[PDB]
């Protein structure tokens, strides 16, 4: 079997992607946040708190008639970004861009954080990292993709995030006319669950490649590119004005300015990601300081290949026996 289904980001900025999932019978479609760094697949409910639901689409198990509670278990998770939510869990029919997975856990939130309420636009989660990064308990439960495995035409699934325009994700197989050139592959550790590669170094703009390992993972559910404060000021260094502001909490810059082109290295491959890539416009409305898209990692105790790298690039996520990551041009 294979799944394809478009993906579409959020905001004029490209803050998040959403992708419309089926969950239960009747299908109840949500608009889910794929996510490559968490393993939970949790969704606003009926059971959510009311006042904590500001015009998302909810799941009813009520209405659906292959929806099961999974007796005892719950769930509670908290991202890099502060957010969370928690609730309790039912097994469910889930399909992804025709693709169905039959007694999939589905996390009914209780409880969601306010960034989750004030972001209308998404309906819950969709975790792609590894299925030991789950936390319902006491049972751990597998993600969509681990369920959905054994079933695909190829154990791999695909990211293809546009810049300001919608994309891709496949499941099942490769789609060889949405890249250019080859794909290049790199070794992943599964360590601490994440999608966790080596780049080979980094340029800015037109300058010469400096050769340095960078370890890092492969995050859908990021905004932005988290790397070591040596290569992100060496990058701000280029862009006439630009700061870390405490204030603001990162790099910021001119709105007037032209950002110049990064490239990061995949083995002895190149991604360039676009100066306007890096663009995250005004920091409040009307201001002349724009929030820029590559940020300092230090404290956040990982470097993330967020967005802003991956949309640059065709993505493989190969969950052969030996997980590999494939990154092409296109």
């Amino acid at each position: 079997s294979t799944g394809s289904a478009t993906t579409t980001p959020i905001d004029s900025l490209d803050d998040a992607y959403i992708t419309p999932v089926q969950i239960g019978t009747p299908a109840q479609t949500l608009n889910l946040d794929f996510d490559t760094g968490s393993s939970d697949l949790w969704v606003f409910s009926s059971e959510t708190t009311a006042s904590e639901v500001d015009g998302q689409t909810i799941y009813t198990p009520s209405k659906s008639t292959t929806a099961k509670l999974l007796s005892g278990a719950t769930w509670s998770i908290s991202y890099g970004d502060g957010s969370s939510s928690s609730g309790d869990v039912y097994t469910d029919t889930v399909s992804v861009g025709g693709l169905t997975v039959t007694g999939q856990a589905v996390e009914s939130a209780k409880k969601v954080s306010s960034s989750f309420t004030e972001d209308s636009t998404i309906d819950g989660l969709l975790g792609l990292a590894f299925s030991t990064l789950n936390t319902v308990s006491p049972t751990q439960q597998k993600t969509f993709f681990d369920n959905a495995k054994a079933s695909l035409d190829s154990p791999v699934f695909t990211a293809d995030l546009g810049y300001h325009a919608p994309g891709t994700y496949n499941f099942g197989f490769i789609d060889t006319t949405a890249y250019t050139g080859s794909i290049t592959y790199t070794a992943v550790s599964t360590k601490q669950g994440f999608w966790e590669w080596t780049s080979t170094g980094y340029a800015v703009g037109s300058g010469t490649f400096k050769s340095t390992s960078i370890d890092g993972i492969a995050d859908t559910g990021t905004t932005l590119l988290y790397l070591p404060a040596t290569v992100v000021s060496a990058y701000w260094a280029q862009v006439s004005g630009a700061k870390s502001s405490s204030s603001v909490g990162g790099y910021v810059f001119p709105c007037s300015a032209t950002l110049p082109s990064f490239t990061f290295g995949v083995g002895s491959a190149r991604i360039v990601i676009p100066g306007d890539y890096i663009d995250f416009g005004p920091i409040s409305t009307g201001s002349s300081s724009c929030f820029g898209g590559i940020q300092s990692s230090a404290g956040i105790g990982i470097n993330i290949f967020g967005d802003v790298a991956l949309k640059a690039a065709f993505v493989v996520f190969n969950g052969a026996t030996t997980p590999t990551l494939g990154f092409a041009s296109k």
